C-alpha cells in the first residue's frame, strides 16, 4: 500500500506479512473456487505493482494457473501499448505490471493529480486471470446442476449462482440462464411452484414460493 | 473509518485490507444466514459512506442480493430526501449513499457539531437492505421448525429463535410468536414439561424446566 | 480501549472493527458455551464503558439473552447506587453502566490516581450477566454427566469439567462435586481404578492412573 | 509487550485485546494438547510478568490446570530465590512472577544493560508448567501408539511423535524410543520394511523407505 | 522486519506475537503439507535473521524435521563460505543464519546500498530445508496418484499437481510428469478423452474436455 | 385444512376461530396472512402460494374454489 | 374430454366468428364460456387466472393439461 | 426413589441418608435442592420440577402426594 | 367417571346455587370439594394446583384431563 | 439426441427448434456453442468434445457422421 | 477385418509403389482410399481426424483400435 | 507377564531380560519404572497403578503376591 | 466364608478382648491375623494396604468384597 | 514385473524399453531411478527399497538374484 | 533343512578350526560357504547382505528365518 509519511509526502508501505498469508490461504486451501477472485480484490486494496506481484509470487508453484495469469498479463500489457501508444514518463504496460517500473514511478502514478492509479489497474488484469483460472477449476457446466430430488430449494439455488458465477457468460447469457435454467433445472415438485409465477418472476419471489417445499 | 492526522485535523484511514477480506468471508462462506447482519455491523464500525460501498462492491456478484440491496438503498434515499427536503451543504440521499458526496464532505459532516453521521446513517439502510436479503435466503418459516423427538430443548431453541431472527415479524409478533409457537412446536414430553409452567414463563423458566428432558 | 495521545493527554481509541467481528463470531457461532466468558473477558481488555456497551450491541439479537444482561447489569447498578451513596462526580451506577456519563467522564476516572476503573468494573457485571446466560444455555446438569462404557477418562473429564464450568456451584460445592461426583460417575472400570486413590487423590493421579483404561 | 515511547523511553504496551482471545482460543480449544506450549510460547513473545498474568487469568477456570501452573510458578519462585539470594533492586521469586514487582520495576529490568529479562525467564517457568498440565492431559502412553493395521506410516509417525512431544522422557530417553519403540510398534508389513534397515536408520530413511506401503 | 524509527534510521521491528502464531499454526496443524513453504515464505517477509530463528524455534520440537533443517542451513553455510571467500564486514554463513552476527549487523546489511538482503538471503536456505520435509512427510510417491473411477477430474488434478508439488523433480521432469503422467493415471472413461487431445495438450484443454466426464 | 376439505369451508373455520383468539389486532394481522396459506391443504395451499402475499381473501376463494 | 385445449379453442373461435351476438356478449362469451365449456381438468386450471385472463395467457397456462 | 414409591417415603429415605452424609452444610444445602429432585422417580420428577427451585419441602410433597 | 370437567363444575356450581350453607363454608366447598369430588385423574391434575387455586385455573389446568 | 439418431438428424432437430427460440442473438450465440455439445448423444458427444468449441458445424458433422 | 492397421498400411504402400496413376491422383489414393478400404472400425476411428491427416497421425490415432 | 504368572516369577524374567539389554542406564530407568507396570497382567496392573510410580519393587511384590 | 467383613471384625476384636497376651502381641495379633483368617477374597483385597493399615482403613477398603 | 519373473529379466525389459523412450536424458535419470523400483515385484521391490536409491544396478541384481 | 542358523554357524566354525587351507582360502570359505552351505531360505536372506557382511551382520540379519 501507499501510506503519508511523517514528512507528509507519499511513501510506500509493504503489504504485511499477515495479509500475504491470508491470500496464501486463500490460494492454497479455495482451490479457485470463485470466492477467490472477492477475497483477491479485498486483500490488494491499494496495493502497488509490486505488492500485487509479491502477492502472485505465491500463485506460482500452480504452475499451469500461473502460466494463464502470466500470459493473461503479457495479453493485457500488449493490449495497454496498443490502446496508449508512447507520447514520470507515462507507463508502458509493463511499467503497469511492475517489472519495468521503480516502487518510485510507481507511487509516482498512483498519487498524481489526476492519479495514475497503475495499482488498481494491474489489478484489474490480475482479476480477469483469477477468471480464467476459475473457470479451468469449476467441476461442473451450469448445464449439469440440477436439483436433488429432495434439495431444498435455497441450496439449489446457492449451487446454481456459484457455477453461473464461475461461467464465461456475458451478463445478457446470465440473466438468460438466470430466468429460464433455474426453473428448467429445478426438480419437477419445485419446478411446478416456479413455472406457475410466469416469466416475469424475481429470485426473491422464487425463493419466497419455494420457502418449505 | 476517520482518524485524527498529525496536524490534528480529521483525515480518512482506508478500511484495512484485511477486513475487507474478512467480510468477504463472511458474504461468500456463510450465505447471508442471519450473522451477516452482526458481523457487517461491527466490521463496518465508523465506516465513512465511501468505505461502506468499499465493502457493497463484494454483495456485487450475488446479483440477486445486490439489486435487492441497490433498490432498498434508492428506496431509503429518495425517503430521506423527502423527509428533509433541500434548505457544508447538506447531504442529499445520494450523498448520503457516497455517490454523489466527495470524501471530504463525508468526513466534514461525520466530524461536524453536532455530528451529521452520514457514515452510521447509510449503515441503517445497508443493514435494511441486508435484513431483507436474509429473509429471501432463510431456509424456513419459523412455523415449520419444529422438535425433533430426540431433540435437546436447547438446540430446539436455538433454531426457533435463529429463523426467528430472519422474519419479517415486528416485535409484538415476535412476542406471541415466542410463547405461544416454541411451546406449540416443542415435542409432545417436552410441550408437556413447558405448557406446566403456565403462560408467563420466561425462557429461562422453559430451558432450565427442560434440561435433559 | 485508552491510549495516550501525541500531546501525551490520555484519548479513546475505538475497539478496532475486526475486534468486534471476533466478538460476534464468539456470541453468533459458539452459543453461548462456556468459553464465551474467557473470550468476553479477554476481547474486552481495557474496555471503556462505550466499548462494552458497543460490545453488546450485538448480544441484542439474542433477546432473551440481552434481558437477562440487561436485568442483571440494572441490579448491579442499584446494588452500586445503594453500596456506593452520593457524596469529576463520582460515578453513579448508570454512568459504570456508560448510559448516564460522558466518554471524557469515562476516561477521566480510569485515569485518575488512584484510578476509578469503571470500564474493568461494570465489565465485572457484564460477565456476571453472562454467567447467568451460560446457565441458561447449558444441556445439561453437572448430575446428568456420565462417563460413556468406552469413552476416554481425559474426554469425560473434560465433558464434566466444562459442564461444572457452567453450574451455579460455589467454590467449596466444586470441590465436592469434582471429588464425590467424577468418581462416582465414571463407568464401572474406570470407577474401579479411580476407587482405589482413596478421596484425596489430585485430578492429576486420577488421570494418570486411567491413560489407557 | 514493551515499546519505545515518542519520548525514545521505553513503556509498556498491553497486550492486544485479540491477542489475549487467540490465546483463549488456544486454552478452551486445543484442550492442552502439545501444541499449547509453542502456541503460548508465541504469543506471549517479549510479554512482561504483568503481561504473561494476564494470560494466565485465562487458564484459571481450568481450575486443576491451574493449580499445577501456580504451584509450578511458586516452586521455580522459590528455587530462584534458592539460587540467587538478597544481595533497581534484584527480583524476588515474586518480583519475577510479577505479584510483588511493579511494572516500571519489570520493564527496568528486561530493559537494563545487561538485560535482566524477567519475562522471557518467567514465560520458561510457565512454560514448565504447561509441560505438566500436557503431561495430564495426554490420552496415551507412548507405549500406547501402535501402527493399525492399514494405518500409513507417515500418519503413525504423527500420532507417535505427537505423544512423544508430551512425554516425561529424557532427550537420551526420546532417542532410544524413537529408534526402537517407532520400529518395535509398527504394523507386522512396516515393520518389516523398517527392520530392513537396521539400527542406525534415520527417520527420512524410515519414511522414504515406507511412502506406499 | 525493519521499519524506519522516528529519527528516520532504519531499526528493528520485532515479529508480531500474532504472526509467530499463525506460523505455529501452520507448522503444527498442516503437518508438512505443501502449503507450508508458501506460508512460510509470506509469513517471514521482510524477516532478519534473528526472526527467521524466532520462527524456526517452534519447528524445534518436531525434532527429526528440525535436525534436517539445521543440517540443511550448515550444509548452505559452508557453501556460502565457499563461494564468497573472506576478503560492516561481509557476512560469513554464520552471519547470515543469525548466529554470529549482530541485529545491527544484520540491519546494516538489510539497508546498505546494494543491500546485502542477508534476511532474504537465508530465508532461501530455510525454503530449501522445508522442501526437504515436505518431501519426507509426503504421503505418496506421484506414480501412486491414480483417478478414482468415479472422482471428478478437477479433484484427481489437485491430489496430483499437490503430490507432484512435494517432489524433488527438476522442472524438465515436472513437465514430463505433467503431461504423461497425468494422462496415464485418469481412469479409463477421463482417460480416453484425455488420449483424443493428443500429446501438446495444456492443462486448460485437458480439464474443459473433462467437465462432467 | 381437511384433506378434501372445499376452502370455503377452511376460511370459515380459520376466521370463527380467529374471533375467539385472543392476541392483539397486530397479532391477528400476522395471522391472517401467514397461517392461512400454510395450513392449507397442501393442492390448495399450492394454488394460494402462487397468488403471492397481496392477495385478497376474495382472490384466495376465487382461485381456490374447486380445487 | 381429452382434446388438447389449442384444438378447443381454434373450435371456439371458429364458432365464434359465426354466432352473430353483440360485441359485450362476444367479449363475455369468450371470457365465461371459454372457461366454462372447456374440459374439467383445463377449467380447473383456467379458473386460477381469474376473470382477467386473455386467450394467450390461458394457451400458456393450460399447455393441454 | 422407587418405580411406585410414595414420595413421603422418598423424602424420609433422602433426609435420613442426609443426616448420615459427611460433607458441609453448604454441600448439603446444594444436595437438598437438586438431588432431591433430580433423583426422584420420573412422574414425580415431572410434577417437582413444574415448581421450580425455590418451592419449600411441604410444597413437594402437598404436590406429589399420589402421584 | 369420564365426564368432561367443565359439565361437572357446571353440575356443582348449579348445587352449589341451590344448598343453604354460610360464605366461608361454600368457600371452603369450592375449594375443597371440588377437586375432591372430581374424576380421579382430574383430582390428580387439581391436587397439583395445591389450595389457592381459582376456578379459571383449575378448567385451565384439567382440560377433561 | 436420440441413442441411436443420426448427428445430422439431431443438428437438423436443434437448428429447427433454434429458428422458434424467442432469445436474443446473444444468446442464440451461446446455445449454439454450448447445448448443442452438451445435449449430443453420449459417443457423438466424445467426438465433437475433442474438437474443442471453436470448430464449425461442418467439421462438427464431418467428425460425427457414422459414429 | 482384424488386421493390425500397420499391416494394412504396409499391404496398402507396397501396392502403391507398384500401381503407375500420377501423382496427385497417389495423394488422393493415400487419403481417401488408406481410410476407405480400412476395417470398419479403423475406418471409424480415422474419419475422426478429418481430411488432413498425415499417415503418422492415421497410425498414432488407430492403435489397431 | 503371562495371564496367570506370579508376580514374583514376572519380575524375574524382567530384571534378567534387562540385564542382557543394551540401552544406557538412563533409558534402563525409564524401562524399569515404565516397562515393569505397563506389560504387568492386567489384574496385577490394576494393583501396581494404584500404588504410583514412586512405590519401590519390595512394595510391588508386596502387593501383588497372590493377585 | 461369606461372612460380612465388619461381622468379621466384631466377632474377632470380641475375641481379642478376652485372650490376655500382652499389648506388643495384640498388636501383631490384629495387625497380621485380622487379615490372615479373612475370607480368602477379604484378604486379597486387604493385602493390598500393606503391614501399615489400621482397622478403619481396613473396612473402607474390603467393603464385604 | 512379472508375478514370478527373473529381476534380470525384467531388467532387461525395462532398458530394452526405455532406448525407445523418447523422453530426454533428464527424464531417462529420473525414469532409471524411479520407475526400475516402483514397477518391480512386491517381493523384489521390498528387497530393492531396503538398498536405498544410490544402489548401483549391480547391486541391486546382486541383491534380487534368486529372490 | 531346518536347525537354527546360531547352531550351523557353530558347526561351521568349529569344523573351519580343524581343516587347514591357507588364511586366503579360510576367508574366502566363511565368505561364499558359509552362505552357500545354509539352508535354501538363510541362503536367500544372507544374500541380500552382499559380500562384505561380516558374521555378526550375518547372524543378527538371518534370526534363524
Amino acid at each position: 500500500p501507499i501510506v503519508q509519511n511523517l514528512q507528509g509526502q507519499m511513501v510506500h508501505q509493504a503489504i504485511s506479512p499477515r495479509t500475504l498469508n491470508a491470500w496464501v490461504k486463500v490460494v492454497e486451501e479455495k482451490a479457485f473456487s470463485p470466492e477467490v477472485i472477492p477475497m483477491f480484490s479485498a486483500l490488494s486494496e491499494g496495493a502497488t505493482p509490486q505488492d500485487l506481484n509479491t502477492m502472485l509470487n505465491t500463485v506460482g508453484g500452480h504452475q499451469a494457473a500461473m502460466q494463464m495469469l502470466k500470459e493473461t498479463i503479457n495479453e493485457e500489457a500488449a493490449e495497454w501499448d496498443r490502446l496508449h501508444p508512447v507520447h514520470m514518463r507515462e507507463p508502458r504496460g509493463s511499467d503497469i505490471a511492475g517489472t519495468t517500473s521503480t516502487l518510485q514511478e510507481q507511487i509516482g502514478w498512483m498519487t498524481h493529480n489526476p492519479p495514475i492509479p497503475v495499482g488498481e489497474i494491474y489489478k484489474r488484469w490480475i482479476i480477469l486471470g483469477l477468471n480464467k483460472i476459475v473457470r479451468m477449476y469449476s467441476p461442473t457446466s451450469i448445464l449439469d446442476i440440477r436439483q436433488g430430488p429432495k434439495e431444498p430449494f435455497r441450496d439449489y439455488v446457492d449451487r446454481f449462482y456459484k457455477t453461473l458465477r464461475a461461467e464465461q457468460a456475458s451478463q445478457e447469457v446470465k440473466n438468460w440462464m438466470t430466468e429460464t435454467l433455474l426453473v428448467q433445472n429445478a426438480n419437477p415438485d419445485c419446478k411446478t411452484i416456479l413455472k406457475a409465477l410466469g416469466p416475469g418472476a424475481t429470485l426473491e419471489e422464487m425463493m419466497t414460493a419455494c420457502q418449505g417445499v
